[PDB]
């Protein structure tokens, strides 16, 4: 008994390449100087972030902290996953595995580099059908998802130290390739986070600042509101807080 808008949802999903890099930035160009951005950091996590930007917004994306070998990283490692959470609450996962969404998969197994490729796949109005406590909506909330693997630092650092100095870069323009589809795909409002910075071991602050430097120049006002919704349980809230510190001067009012 198939949810409804699943169909709809995985008929629509679409495979980026890497080859597509130049026509993402291409998209990136046609947006600029769009909006007069508006950014805020909070403490939701990505889908309550979503729901609530939902309510104002239909052109909403959120940003999926990927794996890039198995659809919702197969669940392994702790349910503390972003991911996990995303294919637990919506129909993400009927997306991730649709046989267009195949290539990412594959390519990213071939690779053998814990940097990944720059395959990104987009989840076209994934409905979110339970909040964070895992309670059924109302209404069904369908939002579209960016997929996208962070490099994995911790990997990285475990097999080729020598790929270190890439990560940042890597994760850099892989960013760069995220926004770059939700223009192409005339997205206004976008749900971003602490990509990469959990799991993946790559530094929060450096994450926000690339985030941060990409809104100042190559998608400055290409998005009309950005939400970086950093779920952090920790109560000194390291990562939280270094998203704050780093993107303070630019969600300033
Ligand atoms: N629902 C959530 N919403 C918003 N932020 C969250 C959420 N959950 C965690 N965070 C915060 O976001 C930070 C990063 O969340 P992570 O899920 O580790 O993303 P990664 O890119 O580093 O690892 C991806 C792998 O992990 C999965 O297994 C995938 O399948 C991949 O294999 C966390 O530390 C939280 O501060």
């Amino acid at each position: 008994v198939r949810l409804p808008g699943l169909a709809a949802m995985r008929q629509g999903t679409r495979l980026f390449t890497p080859e597509q890099g130049e026509d993402l930035r291409e998209a990136l160009r046609r947006r600029r100087g769009s909006f007069q951005t508006t950014c805020e950091v909070t403490s939701e996590t990505t889908f309550a972030a979503a729901r609530r930007l939902r309510e104002k917004a239909s052109a909403l994306a959120a940003l999926n902290f990927a794996s890039a070998k198995n659809p919702g990283g197969g669940f392994l490692g702790g349910a503390q996953a972003q991911e996990e959470d995303l294919c637990r609450g919506s129909g993400l996962y009927f997306s991730l595995t649709s046989p267009q969404a195949e290539p990412y998969y594959a390519v990213n197994r071939q690779s053998h580099s814990a940097l990944y490729t720059d395959h990104l796949i987009y989840s076209p109005q994934v409905p979110i059908f339970r909040d964070d406590a895992g309670q059924l909506l109302p209404a069904p909330v369908p939002v579209n998802i960016i997929t996208a693997p962070a490099p994995n630092a911790g990997a990285v650092a475990q097999s080729r130290p020598e790929q270190l100095p890439q990560v940042l870069p890597t994760l850099r323009e892989r960013a760069r390739r995220v926004l770059g589809v939700a223009a192409w795909m005339e997205q206004t409002h976008l749900v971003l986070g602490a990509w990469g910075c959990g799991v993946f071991r790559n530094d929060p602050a450096g994450v926000a600042r690339t985030f941060r430097e990409l809104l100042e120049g190559e998608a400055q006002g290409a998005f009309e509101h950005v939400t970086f919704a950093v779920l952090d349980n920790h109560p000194q809230h390291p990562t939280l807080g270094a998203f704050r510190r780093e993107l303070e001067s630019l969600c300033l009012p």
